[PDB]
């Protein structure tokens, strides 16, 4: 196992190695060997061209047996144009060869990671800042994009150019000069680290300093009335002004710090051409070497440390990319804590019954809420659920849509266990409308089609009208395709209910779930809706749960719930007479609408 | 001056000052040294191939292997030497002219966010905290960027560019120099052409990046209704489509990066052909050293050498300098409400408020007052009700002047607001306004707000007369408590509660409050009443409402009909008259009464 291993970039490169090489593909296969191709001739040509360019000067200089000179020497220059030109296009060929590899595989990444964050829980409440969301989002996606560009083409041609030099320089020079470059090359790599690491710590408290300047500029800016009402310019523009210094003391810092890395770097590189330029000139005295070979070993030189030129930058990205790249896997590992059991049959729905049988749960394990709560829910019947602050009313949805399962006991659905079928076909049979509904960012014609998947406009006319919003959406100048939510018009929220509503009648499930649907509205907006949720209660098995009684008065029944159990069962009528927990509930209740009525 | 072609030019010049402060001595100074770094810098670079070429020289100019050995070790150690005393010399000229660039975009910052509290409340500041600081981010950065360009890449390039020119005049050709001025020209063209193709596949990728990201981020935060519809395969396709486009729009940019190349490459690589072919056949003829081949080479290679980002380098440039246009466009941006010349500070000693046949409309073609006039005494609690469209939300606007009448005069105690100074005349009011905003600060700051120089006692006194003291006595930081986001959220009566202390720690004589219970739910608006009657001691006071019964024990009541003064008095008189003002009291009475029926 891949997974058995220690939490490193190694590890995490292995993990990503699937995506480079699909093995679903082979358009993609053969793009990645033309790649490397494209590398290895790369490779080869930018290691010919200084021995063109030696050879050249060397009939310049030993005209003895290259003869004609100008003939010899031109031929070789240009080889030595041709090659440089010929580097840079096979460079850049592999770049435009493997490009669409590269898109395949991070797409195939983030695509893994979204399947599994829709598999796992809602206990990890993925309701948050959008803003904040996608501004990480951004970040990382750059992130692994520089790191995967950095290390296929960076890293990997420059190991190979470093070997090749390194086995060239071995069977034609020194071998000092070989250690000398090896020894050069160690002191390079190790004087960068450390020095970015310094770096990444500067650049650190820079963008922290930077995003506090911000923030002041903008939380003035949006409060610009008040910022007048109170004359409050000047004390403003001071507070931006020390935020924007501090923010420039670190800026110069974590700038300054570059020039450094840089001075450190040219130290060691020309180091390494003073001594074998030296040394190959020394070699020349001797009549060992040519003239040619002091040419070919400076642009050897050049040639190697050119990559690592960057090689601060390349280091700080690929470590970050590795760390977010590791945080997707770390996702994607994450286990689920609701999944379909093996080869599990679909919900066979045929009489919609629902029942609870002795269900014991908690959202934490920690604190039980529900302590053997069993009912039974007639194929058609209109029945209510309320009860006291601590009944645990506020479970049964969630539990019905399998968010979560019972610790102990079941639920079942024309006597299936629901935690024995698929969750599609469950769901498939389930319709809710919640106390908050929330849109989607588009039209809503869209918002009111996603209650079924191949919804036409017919039936999105259909739900609209019996959910009575199709006078209001006619009202509007672009009609189905006005654009709601964020970013959008605002509905009221009757009117989101109202969407909501026309999304189940698109669904048309058997089953319908009204969970506290009325209670995030006002009095009449409430009594309105009221009549449209009895209608399209029509024919179905329908469950409301409620906190204010007298919206769920006329239901076949009642179910009361104490403590996280059934504590009373009945007509409204039938809960008055027995004046246990409902009627004092209700007499409350009444009395508190009637003193709030006192106060005109 | 600002008469000029507006061109990237005018805006340099514009920005020139900030670098060259005249203020600041010890920038100039920076400025200095850093342009003899860059001086150096050429120099030496400039300097070491000719080195490289005496070493080459010294070698084949060897009858035999006699002082050749010393004269060419001198000179290949000149070489490298050169080269780390060039890599020197532009890092410290980079280091030594930091302090100047961060201060001058910092001062531009600051200008820029000086005028933007000067200009009119009318620019609509009210938008996304997220894409305003994404907006500010992108701006900064690119600003940032082409002033580095500009002044390392650009500037040393045209010296270098220079430099070669004559040099290769004096030492060759000439016609190497019009080949290489020849190749320049196509470079930079060559560049330009393919970069504006490319900024335009940056764009639309960039468009589609977005797209694909909203997709996803809507779905998880949206995660119960896809669970509500199983619809999670649904979401599955829909992300991969828009992720597929991201990724076809991804490819083409990134290839287009790969067609750039490979054309400056040709470029480049044609000019080095010539150049080293017509250095070699001038070699043949005794005319040129073997170290001159390797002298063009290298001034060659190192000219090209910055020009290789300048696809990079032009996009960056271009965008900083549209960027830096905005800004000065926003500091030459005209300031609708000024004092007059030499304004007197406002004198309140009586506090009576005036509008003296007040006509205004936000704008020229919807006029809201139509010759509005009403005296408001010293002292008195009055009320300001209408119907829809009275016009009384335009009140505390026109009263804090954040917009003039287009005709008539507001006065306060004699003096016409429009002919004091701004910050006298804002010093005189209060307001309480419908929407209280918090800053993201402690809930002392928040309080303190009001006045400048405010004391922690100040702040006491001003939260126990806002009855909110022991709220924020019961919390763990008290006063240092943190608000807003990130921070603690409070209820909407809290809020209003901080914004009330708030104008009492400014104690004013005139005290707004502008629909300030019209956001609240029964209980807390009847809480609120109190502490605002009690507020309101010793202040003239303006209450703005919506809903009557909030404002019925008023000294005086003004309702406005189509923005004039259609009817004064106290409740009980209004009521009598039985106009506009018991009409609308009845109807609100029967609102009251239809939803207390359900
Ligand atoms: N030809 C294209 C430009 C090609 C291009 O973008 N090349 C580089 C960007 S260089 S941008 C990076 C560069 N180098 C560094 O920042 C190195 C700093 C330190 N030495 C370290 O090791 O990190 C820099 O910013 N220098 C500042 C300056 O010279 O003024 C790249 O993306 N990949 C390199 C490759 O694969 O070939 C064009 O004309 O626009
Ligand atoms: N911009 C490319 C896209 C391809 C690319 O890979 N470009 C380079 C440009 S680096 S350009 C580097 C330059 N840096 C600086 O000016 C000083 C910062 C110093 N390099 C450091 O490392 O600290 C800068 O503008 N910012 C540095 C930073 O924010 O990290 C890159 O490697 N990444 C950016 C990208 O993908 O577009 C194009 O033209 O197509
Ligand atoms: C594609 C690989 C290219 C290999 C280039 C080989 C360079 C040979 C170096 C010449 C050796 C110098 N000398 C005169 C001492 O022999
Ligand atoms: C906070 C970590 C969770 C991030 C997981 C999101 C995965 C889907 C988003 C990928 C976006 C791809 N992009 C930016 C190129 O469009
Ligand atoms: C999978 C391709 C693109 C996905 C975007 C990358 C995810 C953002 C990084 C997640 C968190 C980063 N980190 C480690 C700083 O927390
Ligand atoms: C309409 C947008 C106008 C934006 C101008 C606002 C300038 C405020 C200063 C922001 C500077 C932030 N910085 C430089 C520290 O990153
Ligand atoms: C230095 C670059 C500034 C160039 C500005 C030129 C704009 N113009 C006139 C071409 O439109
Ligand atoms: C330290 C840098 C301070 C400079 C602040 C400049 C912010 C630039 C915002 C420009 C955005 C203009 N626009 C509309 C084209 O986006």
């Amino acid at each position: 196992n891949p997974k058995d291993a220690r939490h490193d970039g190694w590890q995490t490169l292995k993990r990503f190695l699937p995506y480079l090489w699909p093995a679903d593909n082979a358009v993609l296969r053969r793009r990645v060997v033309g790649a490397i191709l494209m590398v290895l001739l790369g490779k080869a040509t930018t290691l010919a061209l200084p021995f063109a360019y030696k050879k050249a000067v060397d009939a310049m200089t030993l005209g003895g047996g290259a003869q004609p000179a100008l003939t010899v020497a031109l031929a070789f220059v240009l080889a030595y144009a041709l090659g440089r030109f010929s580097g840079v296009l096979f460079d850049n060929l592999r770049n435009i060869v493997f490009e669409r590899v590269g898109q395949d595989a991070t797409r195939h990444l983030a695509e893994n990671v979204f399947a599994r964050l829709h598999k796992l829980s809602l206990r990890f409440h993925l309701a948050r800042r959008t803003g904040e969301v996608t501004k990480v989002i951004e970040r990382g996606t750059k992130s692994i994009d520089t790191m995967l560009y950095f290390l296929l083409f960076n890293i990997a041609p420059t190991v190979i150019e470093l070997t090749a030099v390194i086995v060239i320089f071995w069977l034609n020079f020194g071998l000092g000069l070989v250690t000398a470059t090896i020894l050069a090359v160690i002191a390079y790599v190790w004087t960068t680290r450390t020095i970015t690491e310094w770096r990444t710590h500067l650049r650190e408290k820079m963008n922290r300093l930077d995003g506090q300047a911000l923030a002041r500029a903008v939380d003035s800016l949006l409060n610009y009335e008040t910022v007048k009402y109170f004359g409050a310019e000047s004390r403003e523009e001071a507070r931006y002004a020390s935020a924007a210094r501090a923010y420039a003391d670190a800026a110069v810092k974590s700038e300054n710090s570059l020039g450094l890395l840089n001075i450190a770097q040219a130290l060691i590189v020309n180091l390494l051409m003073a001594g074998a330029m030296a040394w190959t000139v020394y070699g020349w005295s001797q009549g060992k070497l040519t003239v040619g070979d002091l040419v070919f070993v400076n642009t050897y030189l050049t040639q190697l440390f050119r990559p690592l030129d960057m090689l601060g930058m390349v280091y700080r990205t690929i470590r970050q990319g590795l760390i977010d790249m590791a945080e997707m896997f770390r996702l994607i590992d994450t286990h689920i804590e609701v999944a379909d059991v093996p080869n599990a049959p679909a919900l066979v729905v045929n009489r919609p019954s629902v029942t609870f049988d002795n269900v014991v749960f908690g959202y934490d394990r920690d604190r039980e809420i529900l302590h053997g709560l069993s009912f039974e829910v007639a194929a058609g019947s209109r029945v209510a659920i309320v009860g006291p602050s601590g009944a645990g009313k506020s479970t049964i949805a969630r539990l019905l849509f399998r968010f979560y399962d019972p610790w102990e006991g079941r639920i079942l659905i024309d006597g299936q266990d629901i935690a024995h079928v698929t969750q599609t076909s469950l769901r498939a049979a389930l319709g809710i409308v919640p106390q908050d509904s929330v849109l989607f960012n588009d039209t809503i014609g869209y918002n009111i089609a996603y209650g079924r998947d191949g919804a036409s406009r017919a039936e999105v006319d259909a739900a609209a009208k019996g959910a009575a919003i199709a006078d209001f959406i006619a009202r509007l100048p672009q009609g189905y395709d006005t654009e709601v939510g964020e970013r959008g018009l605002k509905l009221s929220g009757g009117e989101k209910q109202r969407v909501a509503i026309a999304r189940t009648l698109v669904k048309n499930p058997p089953i319908l779930l009204f969970d506290e649907a009325t209670s995030a509205l006002d009095t009449r907006t409430e009594q309105d809706i009221l009549s449209t949720m009895r209608a399209v209660a029509s024919h179905r098995t329908t469950i409301s749960i409620a906190h204010r009684l007298s919206t769920i008065a006329d239901s076949d029944t009642i179910l009361v719930l104490d403590q996280g159990r059934l504590a009373e069962q009945g007509s409204h009528l039938d809960l008055l007479r027995r004046d246990g927990l409902y009627a004092e509930m209700w007499a409350r209740q009444a009395a508190e609408s009637a003193e709030v009525s006192e106060a005109a």
